[PDB]
C-alpha cells in the first residue's frame, strides 16, 4: 500500500499534461478519463490537479509503444497496460500507456479511466495493495466506473501518505 520509501509530493497543486493521444479515443474521452482519474484521487487527498496543455508539468501522461526513453518498454497488446514513476523530478510521477492497448472509456478491455487512476495512484507515491478490491491491486480489473469510488483501500493508502 505505501511505496517503499514513502516517497510523496511536497506541492498540493500539481499540473499535469496530456503529451499525446491514442487513435482508439478522441482527444475528449481521453481528456475526460484522465481528469476524473486525477478527480477520484483529490476527493480524497489534499492534492489538486491542473490540466496544462503544452509545456512541462509535475505529471506528464503520454500513450507509448514499446521502447520509449525510460527504458521500461512496453510490451504490445496485453500484458504491460502502463506504469508511472513515483514522485520524482523529469520522469517521477509521469504515467505512460501502452499505446498498443485497446483503450476505452466504457468497462470492456481496457478502460483508461481506471488504468490511469491506478498509475496516478503510483505518481502520487503509492505502491501495489494486496487487497484484490483495491485500485492499487497489481492486476488490473474492472470495477463500476460510472459511480466508482475510490476503493477504501486506496483512501487509506493515499490519507497515509498526504493525511
Ligand atoms: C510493471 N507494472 C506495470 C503493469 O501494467 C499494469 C498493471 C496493472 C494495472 C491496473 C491494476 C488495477 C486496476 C484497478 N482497479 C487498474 C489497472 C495497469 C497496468 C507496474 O509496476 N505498474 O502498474
Ligand atoms: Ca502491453
Ligand atoms: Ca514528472
Ligand atoms: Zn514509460
Ligand atoms: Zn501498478
Amino acid at each position: 500500500m505505501l511505496t517503499p520509501g514513502n516517497p510523496k509530493w511536497e506541492r498540493t497543486n500539481l499540473t499535469y499534461r496530456i503529451r499525446n493521444y491514442t487513435p482508439q479515443l478522441s482527444e475528449a474521452e481521453v481528456e475526460r478519463a484522465i481528469k476524473d482519474a486525477f478527480e477520484l484521487w483529490s476527493v480524497a487527498s489534499p492534492l489538486i490537479f491542473t490540466r496544462i496543455s503544452q509545456g512541462e508539468a509535475d505529471i506528464n501522461i503520454a500513450f507509448y509503444q514499446r521502447d520509449h526513453g525510460d527504458n521500461s518498454p512496453f510490451d504490445g497488446p496485453n500484458g504491460i497496460l502502463a506504469h508511472a514513476f513515483q514522485p520524482g523530478q523529469g520522469i517521477g510521477g509521469d504515467a505512460h500507456f501502452d499505446a498498443e492497448e485497446t483503450w476505452t472509456n466504457t468497462s470492456a478491455n481496457y478502460n483508461l479511466f481506471l488504468v490511469a487512476a491506478h498509475e496516478f495512484g503510483h505518481s502520487l507515491g503509492l505502491a501495489h495493495s494486496s487487497d484484490p478490491g483495491a485500485l492499487m491491486y497489481p492486476n488490473y480489473a474492472f470495477r463500476e466506473t460510472s459511480n466508482y469510488s475510490l476503493p477504501q483501500d486506496d483512501i487509506d493508502g493515499i490519507q497515509a501518505i498526504y493525511g
